[PDB]
């Protein structure tokens, strides 16, 4: 730790969370372990308040050089903040720690599809008009996310979806064993493997169709392999039972082939809050 440069070490000192300041439950696991080493911790603020947080333990960084580099994505993700964004608590330099808020309803698409929950239309276009406010607020910033779906959603005890699965908050889903979502990506990323604003739009299309189904799986009667061709034939996903008309002319925008057709997220919020309104 000594050997990390001096000024790289004050740029990071906003985000770095002190080891009297946490409390992280090496015992308890959160979710469990489906979303990989991730443990219960208690974060105390400048005022001594308590904060449940979820705390995971960045094995893959072992030199000083990965060290140096988390240091910067830390730095990057701090800057992030929006109601509707996973925000990063901060970072503890065995292995650094990524602290991150508690969400007590797990992930979106496990909460749609459990029998025992009834969100209504209304309340599944609200979840998904914050999703869109929580990408226009990352497109804003010129951030590409390259992996939005429902599972990369999260939910807390007031219901306020929260985007994840970016930043230092990727590999959610990194589970440890002992022996591309193409299905959401758009047309030419299949083709080119680049990624764009646009094609975050395409994948928030899916995520609608998602909601709207209650978490059915997207083309279950398609190959991976055969998705772009299948795209390129014109042929999209269908208008589920229960989605409004002016819903699914939203959905099949974001589908269009051509990137620039498709609207972009601060036109999604208008358009779905405009639709949410009607309920
Ligand atoms: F972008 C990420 C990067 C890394 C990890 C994570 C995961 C993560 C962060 N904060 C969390 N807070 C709570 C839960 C959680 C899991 N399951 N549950 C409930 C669900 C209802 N049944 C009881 C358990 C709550 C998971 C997380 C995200």
């Amino acid at each position: 730790l000594s050997a990390l440069n001096p000024e790289l070490v004050q740029a990071v000192q906003h985000v770095v969370i002190g080891p009297s300041s946490l409390i992280v439950h090496f015992n308890e696991v959160i979710g469990r372990g489906h979303f990989g080493c991730v443990y219960h911790g208690t974060l105390l603020d400048n005022d001594g308040k308590k904060i449940h947080c979820a705390v995971k333990s960045l094995n893959r960084i072992t030199d000083i050089g990965e060290v140096s580099q988390f240091l910067t994505e830390g730095i990057i993700m701090k800057d992030f903040s929006h109601p509707n964004v996973l925000s990063l608590l901060g970072i503890c330099l065995g292995s650094p720690l990524v602290v991150l808020p508690y969400m007590k309803h797990g992930d979106l698409r496990n909460f749609i599809r459990n029998e025992t929950h009834n969100p209504t239309v209304k309340d599944l276009i609200g979840f998904g008009l914050q999703v869109a406010k929580g990408m226009k607020y990352l497109a804003s910033k010129k951030f590409v996310h390259r992996d939005l779906a429902a599972r990369n959603c999260m939910l807390d005890e007031k219901f306020t979806v929260k985007v994840a699965d970016f930043g230092l908050a990727r590999d959610m889903y990194d589970k440890e064993y002992y022996s591309l979502p193409v299905k959401w990506m758009a047309l030419e990323s299949l083709q080119t493997q680049k990624f764009t604003t646009k094609s975050d739009v395409w994948s928030f299309g899916v995520l609608l169709w998602e909601l709207m189904t209650r978490g059915a799986p997207p083309y279950p009667d398609v190959n991976t392999f055969d998705i772009t061709v299948y795209l390129l034939q014109g042929r999209r996903l269908l208008q589920p039972e229960y989605c409004p008309d002016p819903l699914y002319e939203v959905m099949l925008k974001c589908w269009h082939p051509k990137a620039e057709m498709r609207p972009s997220f601060s036109e999604l919020v208008s358009r779905i809050s405009a639709i949410f309104s009607t309920f």
